[PDB]
């Protein structure tokens, strides 16, 4: 069976039957992909509709689909990069613990495989602002797993601590503590110029002395 098979079963009306779909799939992934260039853009477009089911087995399923998409094409997954982030900041809001991990395992895998961590940063920063509280608490988590992965070298850090601060404002204290726990990660990274930095940035003065001292307590 071949892609042009494939990008007409996963785009099936029929719902249903996308689970049996996927796993025919997974094992031909596992085993042209790139002889159409156009059906596998319309394939990984597909799949990262599959990746917004309500369905915690079908987004699984399209995350995992996704992900071997990433395995046999790397850099060449570069032009599918901003749409499958968009699910993927959606993804990270889903109820279910396992979806949320597995859309934040994919967003790490994109800036290890696909494109430098910078690159898939342009575009994830977005999520910070989604209305939809765990996917703003889950672009934290990103990165800070960012940074425990692949470190504050490949980062333009500037450009993401702005986003921290709205944060530190958030309605909701799992989301503040996670942006928390992302800039004293920085910190832990940078050093003492991410204080100079945060004096600069607007932040109101009784807030700004409770970062500080989330800074002093970084190790104690």
């Amino acid at each position: 069976r071949s892609m042009e098979y494939f990008c007409a079963q996963v785009q099936q009306k029929d719902v249903g039957g996308r689970l049996q779909v996927g796993q025919e799939l997974l094992l031909y992934l596992g085993a042209d992909l790139e002889e159409d260039l156009g059906r596998l853009g319309k394939t990984v477009d597909a799949l990262t509709g599959w990746v917004g089911s309500s369905n915690y087995r079908v987004s699984l399923m399209g995350l995992e689909i996704l992900s071997a998409f990433v395995d046999r094409l790397s850099t060449r997954f570069k032009s599918y990069v901003a749409m499958v982030i968009v699910a993927l900041i959606d993804r990270m809001g889903d109820a279910k613990d396992k979806v949320r991990d597995e859309a934040q395992t994919l967003i790490l895998k994109l800036m290890d495989q696909v494109a430098p961590p910078m690159y898939i940063w342009e575009q994830l920063a977005s999520g910070f602002k989604h209305k939809n509280f765990r996917s703003r608490e889950g672009v934290c988590l990103c990165l800070i797993e960012t940074l425990n992965i692949f470190g504050a070298q490949p980062l333009v850090i500037s450009k993401l601590i702005p986003h921290l601060c709205i944060l530190f404002g958030d309605s909701n204290s799992q989301v503040r503590d996670a942006a928390i726990l992302a800039i004293v990660e920085i910190y832990r990274h940078v050093g003492e110029k991410v204080r100079m930095d945060l004096y600069k940035r607007g932040i109101p003065p009784a807030r700004l002395e409770m970062i500080f001292a989330k800074f002093d307590e970084v190790q104690s």
